[PDB]
């Protein structure tokens, strides 16, 4: 399923950095009760970065298991270079999954012929839906409309998650895409706005912590109800800011721990604990939002 | 050797984009007749990012083994996870390399606390010199000079590469570090202002198809004869700009296949060749500095 909530699921850990699946069973209980629409496994925010591909594989497949068909699971496959991505594709091909989230090249910066034949060559090599991700500030290059519009003619590439905040981009895919081609906001802040313009839901980090709530402004805002979404919206609005006070995961991570939805808020260099100012800021946000 | 110029040279590859050892021990022999100061192997010029681990050390360990002491050569070593890092970081302990040059990580952008845990991390697990890198456009992160200095003080953090293009950064790093720690551009197009500022050197993309032009020129620029070094430097002006025509390392990799440095332009994807229009810019710029 590539609509709705979709939420971009921490990887908790131990103390010690390992991958705790106690809280992860929790993590995945609450989200089937709670209606998020799938879980994305192991992308920026489920700490892509610092796991080997050993543990990336490792965590996708628990995922799927405590998952036990209640709920989608879409692996995080994103590459800088392409013969990795296609290689770390192939792990995922006959899992369980239902689809792959993969990242425009981070570091490289590669022209927009160089995305499209990322991409194309990624999708050859799999059965499995694409769903493209465009993070400019994270990655140093921005996927435009005209190159999506190319990669959307490729049988299954089937997506997009725009995250550059950007609303105009919007229709400026829409009008270059058919309209099976999905539209998922990657800005918290700013995905009621995206999905009132014509996108299709949204891979959220709020998610994480306001399941319920984001599911239920997703459904209003595809079935036309903005305003009744935009009061959810208002009391999220704090969450979606603040989430990012430090650097995605170290807030959401922190906060589900205050919620005792994981065990510990342990995370693997280069990202650091919550400062103090930083739990206060949250935790208020945790309130805004009626969830503490 | 950490000052002057320091060449990030290319990775030349075969057609079936694996190293190309004749191509490599040519640019070497080059080098040290042009008098270029030391080799930067494996840094984002050289594919870093898309060459493996294994294939990353085997390339570096080639580059000594041709430079066969004649030339002091810096292994590139960054990674956006710690871990990661002191794991590539040790492979060269030990090796013949003179120091490493380590990257801010990119994509999952930490705060400063956390590029100072992760730079104080690596540095503890080796004696290698280190030089910190910063290029926040490739890595949506920025290394600011209160966290230089701060890093300054750990014994084998030994300089910066500051690739920002912002020359108030010179004197900003200057007053906070002591006056052994070396500070080089890294940006060809406004290096020679950066070594009029107090700057000790480059590590320059330039160097690889001009290297006796930026060996002379960084000679006057260290002499004080600035006058002199920017007649060099205006000759040199279009190939510090049109080598990023296309995303580095497309231009130059095609201009050292031009001035038959190596025997193929190839490069590995999400790298492409270069444009029939980007050929024509690059060799003007070739021939702006007499070399065709
Ligand atoms: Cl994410
Ligand atoms: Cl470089
Ligand atoms: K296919
Ligand atoms: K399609
Ligand atoms: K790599
Ligand atoms: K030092």
């Amino acid at each position: 399923m590539f609509t709705g909530s979709i939420v971009a699921i921490v990887t908790p850990m131990d103390e010690k950095g390992n991958v705790c699946r106690a809280s992860l069973k929790k993590l995945i209980d609450y989200h089937v009760a709670s209606g998020t629409s799938a879980i994305v496994s192991v992308g920026t925010t489920g700490e892509s970065a610092t796991l080997n591909h050993d543990e990336h594989a490792d965590v996708v497949m628990m995922t799927l298991d405590l998952a036990d068909g209640r709920i989608p699971v879409i692996a995080g496959t994103g590459a800088n270079a392409t013969a990795e991505a296609i290689s770390l594709t192939q792990r995922f091909n006959d899992s369980g999954i239902v689809g792959c989230l993969t990242v425009t090249p981070y570091y490289n910066r590669p022209s927009q012929e160089g995305l499209y034949q990322h991409f194309k060559a990624i999708a050859e090599h799999t059965d499995l839906p694409q769903i493209l991700y465009n993070v400019p500030s994270r990655t140093g290059c921005d996927l435009l409309p005209e190159t999506v519009g190319r990669l959307a003619k490729v049988k299954n590439i089937i997506g997009i998650r725009e995250a550059t905040g950007n609303l105009t981009r919007v229709n400026q895919i829409k009008e270059l895409v058919s309209d099976d081609f999905v539209l998922l906001s990657g800005d918290d802040a700013s995905a009621l706005d995206f999905m009132q313009l014509g996108g299709h839901g949204v891979i959220s980090v709020t998610a994480n912590v306001a399941a319920r709530d984001m599911a239920q402004m997703c459904k209003l805002a595809a079935e036309g109800h903005f305003a009744e979404a935009r009061v959810i919206n208002q009391r999220l609005m704090p969450l979606h800011n603040k989430l990012f006070v430090e650097p995605n995961p170290i807030p959401v991570k922190w906060a589900c721990k205050e919620l005792g939805l994981v065990a510990t808020d342990t995370l693997r260099l280069p990202m650091t604990p919550i400062t103090d100012s930083g739990r206060e800021t949250v935790r208020a946000a945790l309130k805004h939002a009626g969830l503490l």
